[PDB]
RNA sequence: GCCAGGAUGUAGGCUUAGAAGCAGCCAUCAUUUAAAGAAAGCGUAAUAGCUCACUGGU
């Protein structure tokens, strides 16, 4: 009955990576490099405002965030 | 030609008083798709709104 909207996947990625702001330029400059298992905790929560057929597919989009704020997954 | 869609993460990141597709900078991934650009114009203070690309019908 009532919208509970989870942060955005940029802020959602910036408060794991544990930093204040992402890349001027993502792909010159990375300022963080975070593992898999947190994008995938990142897709668990923020599953609700995404229209994702599953959880890799909801990854897919939240690389895609972190790919253009300059953050590195491994 | 006409009718209908033109979506979701998301107001991409940065910067900026604001900067939401459309001041400028760096990029331009992904999802759901029949299709739909991190958008080709108009528009707003910034939003909104209208149109284009693209798809279906006729
Ligand atoms: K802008
Ligand atoms: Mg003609
Ligand atoms: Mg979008
Ligand atoms: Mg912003
Ligand atoms: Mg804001
Ligand atoms: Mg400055
Ligand atoms: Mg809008
Ligand atoms: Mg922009
Ligand atoms: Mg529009
Ligand atoms: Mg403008
Ligand atoms: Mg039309
Ligand atoms: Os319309
Ligand atoms: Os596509």
């Amino acid at each position: 009955t009532f919208i509970t909207k989870t942060p955005p996947a940029a802020v959602l990625l910036k408060k794991a990576a544990g930093i204040e702001s992402g890349s001027g330029e993502p792909n010159r400059n990375k300022v963080a490099t975070i593992k898999r298992d947190k994008v995938r905790e990142i897709a668990e929560l923020k599953m609700p405002d995404l229209n994702a057929a599953s959880i890799e597919a909801a990854m897919r989009m939240i690389e895609g965030t972190a790919r253009s704020m300059g953050i590195v997954v491994e």
